[PDB]
């Protein structure tokens, strides 16, 4: 009946982990030892741990479930013991079970062990960063050249200090006015949406309708940036009648198309896109979109789109093929339909797509995923991958989140 963290050796930039010191603490008080593999990469210290009740120790073999937040490769999986981990054959002989939290759903259906919203506030702090870079590459210096990407930061706390100091200095009228007000767009419903959301509101921001963009993007406040969050009704049309119906909609999205690039696109400064895109799901910008959409001292903006962030890493954007990495995160598209990686400069939009946007806030990540997976911890720990399945007292959460 042992517990054990183990250390991340998936990726340099790894820094999360499955349970906080604060998880920590209340599976010890239960009487369970935990074993914690030391660690330097971990963002929360070792000695973080050791002061919660867990046991640094390099062999965690005595311990009989092993959490980590990548899937174990090769060698250093080992026989008799029960993993979970995010991401067959001799499973059986080694008698190991493997657990993927990805699995991890209600009666519903929606999964119950994730990172939250960690994912739109990294994404919003970092498109900001993005785009004070690229204005500044067209020419303008703007408040947000103050902030920093989201891993420069020790937590969300520092950043949105940073995002409220920018914000002042944008209440002060220290925009360059030829840019003209600039309008945020909100796409998705998930918690990744609303952390983005979260993030957006440290700056002297007015939220309006999508019918307003229209208005706003022209005549807006230049001591306020402008903000929308979009609603399925508010840009998805039938092809016949241009009606909405959303239970028509949920079961038949071929159905259906979107006006957001006739409607929200050409308003649209900086696109934050949270989006659950299916494979039949009307496209919110085409190509060709983008290429209609991209046509002295204090000159105005060549296009109005400046940036778009993906924060949900999911082909509603078709021109949005290829993704961006912490240390690389922004490229650009150019009107001849190519991504440049690293010309802040060249023409084009702005555009990150990190896939590992939690990993930016890996503190607060790793309270947040460990607040999701603790109730389910001590069912794990009785785990027996010698028992059969069957035998084991577990949750449907986790009794289908078995891949073996
Ligand atoms: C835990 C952390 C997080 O983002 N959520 C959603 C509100 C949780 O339940």
């Amino acid at each position: 009946a042992v517990l054990a963290v183990r250390r991340e050796d998936v990726n340099a930039w790894e820094r999360r982990a499955p349970l906080a010191p604060k998880h920590i603490k209340g599976i010890t008080n239960l009487g369970y030892k935990v074993l914690i593999q030391p660690s330097n990469r971990r963002a929360i210290h070792d000695k973080d741990y050791v002061k919660a009740g867990g046991i640094l120790q390099e062999d965690i073999s005595e311990a009989c479930l092993i959490l980590g937040v990548k899937r174990p490769p090769e060698e250093k999986l080992m026989s008799r013991k029960t993993y979970a981990f995010f991401s067959l054959d001799e499973i059986l002989k080694q008698e190991i079970r493997l657990i993927d939290y990805e699995k991890m759903v209600d009666h519903r259906g929606v999964r119950v062990v994730a990172f939250g919203q960690w994912a739109g506030v990294a994404g919003m702090i970092n498109i900001l960063h993005g785009m004070g870079l690229r204005l500044l590459a067209l020419g303008h210096h703007t408040p947000f050249m103050h902030i920093g990407m989201a891993h420069n930061y020790r937590n969300s706390s520092q950043a949105v200090q940073a995002v409220r100091d920018a914000g002042y200095e944008i209440s002060l009228g220290l925009m360059p006015k030829s840019i003209g007000p600039l309008t945020f767009v909100f796409t998705g419903t998930g918690n990744v949406s609303k952390g983005a959301q979260a993030i957006f509101n440290e700056l002297p921001c007015e939220y309006v309708e999508p019918h307003e963009l229209k208005e706003v993007s022209q005549t807006g406040d230049l001591r306020k940036v402008y903000g929308t969050v979009l609603s399925r009704h508010h840009h998805l049309v039938r092809k016949t009648d241009a009606v909405y119906d959303p239970a028509e909609y949920d079961k038949h999205p071929e159905r259906y198309i979107s006006r957001f690039n006739t409607d929200i696109a050409p308003y649209t400064t900086c696109l934050i896109n949270g989006i659950y895109w299916e494979q039949n799901t009307p496209r919110l910008l085409t190509r060709q979109d983008a290429q209609s959409l991209l046509a002295e001292g204090c000159p105005a903006l060549p296009h109005k789109l400046v940036a778009i962030c993906d924060i949900s890493a999911d082909g509603s954007i078709e021109f949005m093929t290829e993704c961006t990495t912490i240390e690389h995160p922004f490229c650009m598209y150019d009107a001849d339909q190519h991504i440049i990686h690293d010309s802040v400069e060249g023409s084009g939009i702005l555009m990150c797509s990190i896939d590992n946007l939690p990993a930016q806030l890996p503190i607060e990540a790793t309270e947040c995923f460990g607040d999701m997976l603790y109730p389910y911890v001590e069912e794990m720990i009785l785990s027996d991958a010698t028992q059969p399945l069957e035998s084991q007292n577990f949750s449907p959460v986790v009794r289908d989140a078995v891949i073996t």
